[PDB]
């Protein structure tokens, strides 16, 4: 009800290097599906993909590819149903 969960930058180190998007399939106002992963980063430590499980709206989303996220703060806010995950 109205509420969204937000996924944050998670694989590094609050203080080392930051971690880069590899893979991205959805967009601000846009809605994810089972199929369809939100954000997809590989560092040359380990890789992480992001799935959805369900489908949820994304209403913004700030990195892309080309941008690289930092470990402490969310990244992009998701309308799914409730998942353990960041809940």
């Amino acid at each position: 009800m109205g509420q969204v969960v937000q996924f944050k930058l998670s694989d590094i180190g609050e203080g080392i290097r930051e971690v880069t998007v590899k893979e991205w399939y959805v967009k601000e106002g846009d809605t994810v599906s089972q199929f369809d992963s939100i954000c997809e980063v590989q560092s040359d430590k380990a890789s992480v993909t992001i799935t959805s499980r369900y489908d949820g709206v994304i209403k913004k989303l700030y990195y892309n590819l080309d941008d690289i996220a930092y470990v402490g703060k969310p990244l992009v806010d998701i309308e799914t149903e409730a998942l353990k995950d960041l809940e």
